[PDB]
């Protein structure tokens, strides 16, 4: 099965599947677009946003919609149909939060306050709640990682370069990125990726 | 007996996705609707602090796609393969977005008015565009059976229609999928007792 992957230069929305990828050991093509190609693209794609995967000829769109796709009948799904709930909703708290930052807000003055909000008064209330559901399991969903636990250490990768003392409380938060990162097939490709700042 | 308790706001919002799955799958709950003025006794009650919840024999559910993707496992409303399934989830996704943009919470009035004006007369027209091109002349979203975006696309174009009641003029096959969807006896039945709500 042919994968091509096509998103920005970045870790950003298509890094989830790069980890799910590098996990499974499946291969892909990891197509990567400069700003300025964008425009030119775009209308090619049937909703006009990246990342898309192409599947064997068929164009597969939305990050988490892909990355679920990729996790079917796998325990990174979640094992049970409540737990594969739980999961898909951890991935959206974050995604929620992650989505209210104005990564293209042109004004820049506006764009920093708002940064600055999100991450010094409105993370704390996040990062407590996810510290709270995590509380003593060793991952989100208890015994066994999933993709919930991917997306935090991804998530969390991109909130410390923007704030770098963001986790001083949440020892568990920590340990959770760690135990992400030390997963054999996840540090090849930590190690392996480009440095990008997103 | 397990059962389940569904908590949001009196609104469809983002519990009406649920709404219409339980209806769709005669699946009994209570729809338990917070006046605002109550909801900050509430909040703290909530392992993440938001609304919709599914309240189940010990469990908090969360989520509103979450819930409702739940709600449809092995089942045709899901998709009847994985595939299809991504297909379902990411039309449902790219909805949500679209939705997600509004400021629904501004205080400033001027700068919620000018937003949602931006929203409705400049970037929908790009959105339904492409879900009409998606759609083609296909009876639902995915084919020859009904899904859960469809669902969907009946939610947000209700909502979508209060605020702009003229958004759907040039796009007649998104209509037909609206009224399809509100068609189904069991979809009928729940949009005919729901709460008359703005939102
Ligand atoms: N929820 C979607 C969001 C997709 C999205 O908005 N992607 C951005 C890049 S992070 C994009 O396509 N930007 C270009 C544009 O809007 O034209 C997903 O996660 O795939
Ligand atoms: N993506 C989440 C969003 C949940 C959310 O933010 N809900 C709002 C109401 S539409 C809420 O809980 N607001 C009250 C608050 O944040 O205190 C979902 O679909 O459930
Ligand atoms: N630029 C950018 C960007 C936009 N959205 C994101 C969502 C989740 C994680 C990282 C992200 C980065
Ligand atoms: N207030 C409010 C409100 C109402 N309807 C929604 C539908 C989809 C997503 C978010 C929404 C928020």
């Amino acid at each position: 099965p042919n994968y091509k992957l096509l998103y920005f230069n970045m870790r950003g929305r298509a890094e989830i599947i790069r980890y799910i990828f590098a996990y499974l050991d499946i291969k892909y093509e990891d197509h990567r677009i400069e700003q300025a190609d964008w425009p030119k693209i775009k209308p090619t794609l049937p909703f006009g946003k990246i990342p898309v995967l192409e599947v064997e000829g068929l164009t597969l769109h939305q990050s988490l919609a892909i990355a679920r796709y990729l996790t079917k009948n796998t325990d990174l799904a979640g094992k049970t149909e409540l737990e594969q709930c739980q999961v898909d909703a951890v991935v959206d708290t974050l995604d929620d939060f992650m989505s209210l930052f104005p990564w293209a807000e042109e004004n820049q003055d506006l764009k920093e306050r708002t940064f600055n909000d999100l991450l010094t008064r409105q993370a704390p209330h996040l990062l407590k709640d996810l510290d709270t559901y995590l509380g003593d399991k060793e991952w989100f969903i208890g015994n066994y990682v999933t993709w919930a636990d991917f997306y935090w250490d991804i998530c969390s990768t991109t909130l410390l370069v923007l704030k770098p003392d963001l986790l001083g409380i949440y020892p568990r938060l920590v340990s959770l990125r760690n135990k992400v990162q030390a997963i054999p097939a996840i540090s090849a490709w930590i190690l392996k990726r480009p440095q990008t700042k997103l």
